[PDB]
DNA sequence: GAATCCCCTAGCTTTAGCTATGGGGAGTATGTCAA
DNA sequence: GAATCCCCTAGCTTTAGCTATGGGGAGTATGTCAA
């Protein structure tokens, strides 16, 4: 992990050749530190069970009490909002049923809300001079 | 510094690098063409609320950085640019339309990029912990 | 082979000509070779 | 105010509880304050 290549390495679709690979935050109704614990280790389970259900590589994932970041490479065509909807949705209703405080305590276990910022091996500004000196 | 937009339920910069190719990879992006595909393109990302921060093209291929919702979905941004600016291009350019199946290929190149490289964003990761 | 060539459906916009984590395929053809 | 609180419909998955370039709102209440 701490020696991964952050150098891109590109993957295909039928009709797209990609590298998406988005940093994902979110956090638990009210921002109660709820991710600690059994829940934890559950959560990142079942986020690790969604991601190879959908494709979707977990690069890293780290959950912090009261929210998680997840670093996660998908196919644009697919949707990060797929990925997120499914780990977030069946995170929440496992996770409710599984532990009983999290369900009597909280009307949901997540907010409607979520923080979505796109990263690639280069910065930004590189990129945009790569772009602008085409001719 | 980055600005982070919002549309009701997420906050989010989505930046794409986008490339695509002319059919056949014709080198057909050039003159007026290359210009109103620039035009079209812009008309395009106003009306769904896609910024293009960049964009340009070099004869066989056009490269596009864009931010786009992720809700709203990069595929569809592509779609309507790619499928307006057919319509569109290939009724002003005759050529275009004759001696050309479609304008555009079923395929495309994207790639994420962010203010802060993935080195960076590990590392925020890494030491939040 | 595939992104790129050929062919298909279904869904949508542009009502033509493009997507879909969509599918099937080969041989100088209505036909490409790489950003 | 908003992403985060309250409220709503409706689309899809997990059939509950998350979305949707989705919408409406205000003030200790079922009720948060930032990664
Ligand atoms: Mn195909
Ligand atoms: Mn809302
Ligand atoms: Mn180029």
């Amino acid at each position: 992990s701490a020696m991964a290549s952050n150098a891109v390495l590109y993957k295909s679709n039928h009709n797209v050749v990609y590298s998406c690979k988005y940093h994902i935050v979110w956090c638990p109704k009210y921002r109660r530190k709820v991710l600690v614990g059994a829940v934890e280790m559950r959560l990142k389970e079942i986020i690790q069970e969604v991601a190879k259900e959908l494709r979707v590589e977990i690069i890293e994932m780290q959950t912090d009490k009261d929210h998680i970041h997840i670093l996660a490479d998908i196919d644009p065509s697919f949707g990060v909002m797929k990925f997120i909807k499914t780990a977030k949705g069946r995170s929440s209703r496992i996770l409710r049923q599984e532990f009983n405080h999290l369900k009597t305590k909280l009307p949901t276990l997540w907010t409607n809300s979520c923080f979505i910022s796109t990263v690639g091996g280069a910065p930004l500004n590189v990129v945009k001079q790569y772009i602008e000196n085409q001719q």
